[PDB]
């Protein structure tokens, strides 16, 4: 059950941007996108892969719980919030890739795939490098099965312990109000065209969970704050935040 | 307490300017550090009120009176005073909202006997839970000081309470306040009302991205006009101490 609200591309339109905004209505089991071709588009899911890397790292026990400190391994990168110590929360905030990496390598091939397949996450493929294959490899997944595999999340029916979907929620955490928690985690996919920003995640109402997943064209980064804007736009017409 | 608790006075001015009397707490978790304007009224003991939603909450999850925080508690059907009450809940709602009826239900499932042993466990207060089963920390026997909601919150953070990780997981979950870009709060309010002198409570503690400073404030209540300075006047201190922006 999808219906095209096509009314939505008007937000996409107004910031000389192309995209689709997802959302499932978790009480109605109702799903609403702007486009059901791209919603079902798959593309790369660059940093939004932070989610199912700590939910294996933490089951593995490669993570041991959200304070253990991963040293910076001394190499200085572009990004200056990427140079210093970090545990699961501040590295999920400033989403900083080296120490995803290491987590997927001491995750292995083997297991990486295995846990992917049990997740039914995108099309469960991670040729390329074990420690890039997010990035430029050969995982791709849509923004309804980015969908798909919160609500699991969400309902702590992924086939992993419960206390390790609780750390990664935690960690997701990104706004809290009287109105809405939202957790959620952006993206940005730049190895390989097309050039894409993600947000992905959900917002949590005293009677209600709506899921959503977008995606957009990002040919530069000064476009990046749209990610968060659109979706709050289709989020206020829908009467879902104020 | 092993290092000396530093009176910091000038906090005082943030009570007077409101015409308001009241105790801020502050712990600095990675200096182990305490302060507060006023030390002896930071180890007076007041009924917690609201308050006692936390260690209500956390006793209930282990013994498996809550079995999850989705688990929904149905309305009575009696309307009272707070609309809000007037509906089916659970756990994330029922703190939120403050629904008195639902924890009542908890108290008494929960039961003297374990709720009792429970709160020797964690040490909490005065460890008394003297008069009526579901209304003791409302107008029975229990007291606790701002410095004693502090220990009891720091062994919360820490998942070192004599209850499973999960129910300090779950419940942690549910006091979450407030979350931006900055910091985030887990904390809970409260207002006792039934027994003199009234007073206002707020709880909890402030997430930084490489600390966590713990509050505690409880200050007089003579009416509910004041109700927003229990966050007002903490917020006035955090932002002094340059703790949030
Ligand atoms: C993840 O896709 C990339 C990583 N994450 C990311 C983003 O999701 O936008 C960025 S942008 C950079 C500027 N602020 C930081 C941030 O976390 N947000 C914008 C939310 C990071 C960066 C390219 C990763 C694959 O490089
Ligand atoms: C718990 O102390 C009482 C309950 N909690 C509470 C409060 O702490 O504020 C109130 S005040 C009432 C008016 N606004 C609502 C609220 O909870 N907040 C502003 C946070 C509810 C209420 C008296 C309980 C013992 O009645
Ligand atoms: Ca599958
Ligand atoms: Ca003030
Ligand atoms: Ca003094
Ligand atoms: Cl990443
Ligand atoms: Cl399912
Ligand atoms: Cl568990
Ligand atoms: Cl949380
Ligand atoms: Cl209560």
């Amino acid at each position: 059950e999808w219906q095209e609200n096509k009314s939505w591309n008007a937000h996409f339109t107004e910031h000389k941007s192309q995209g689709v905004v997802v959302l499932w209505n978790e009480n109605k089991q109702q799903g609403f996108t702007n486009n059901l071709k791209r919603a079902n588009q798959a593309f790369l899911p660059a940093s939004t892969f932070k989610i199912p890397n700590s939910l294996i790292a933490l089951d593995l026990g490669v993570v041991k719980d959200e304070h253990q400190v991963f040293k910076w391994d001394g190499q200085t990168r572009d990004i200056a919030t990427w140079n210093r110590d970090h545990n699961l929360i501040t590295a999920m905030k400033y989403s900083v890739v080296p120490v995803y990496q290491e987590f997927a390598r001491q995750i292995g091939e083997a297991r990486m795939s295995k846990m992917l397949h049990a997740f039914d996450y995108g099309n469960e493929d991670i040729s390329g490098n074990v420690d890039s294959f997010w990035l430029d490899g050969g995982i791709r997944i849509s923004a309804t099965e980015q969908i798909s595999f919160l609500r699991k999340l969400y309902h702590n029916k992924l086939h992993v312990s419960e206390r390790s979907q609780r750390i990664v929620k935690q960690a997701m955490l990104t706004e809290a109000n009287g109105d809405y928690i939202i957790r959620a985690k952006t993206g940005y996919s730049t190895r390989i065209e097309p050039k894409i920003g993600w947000w992905v995640g959900w917002v949590e109402l005293d009677d209600n969970v709506w899921f959503f997943a977008m995606n957009m064209d990002m040919p530069t980064s000064d476009g990046l704050g749209l990610r968060q804007a659109i979706t709050k736009e289709v989020l206020k017409q829908e009467k879902i935040i104020p």
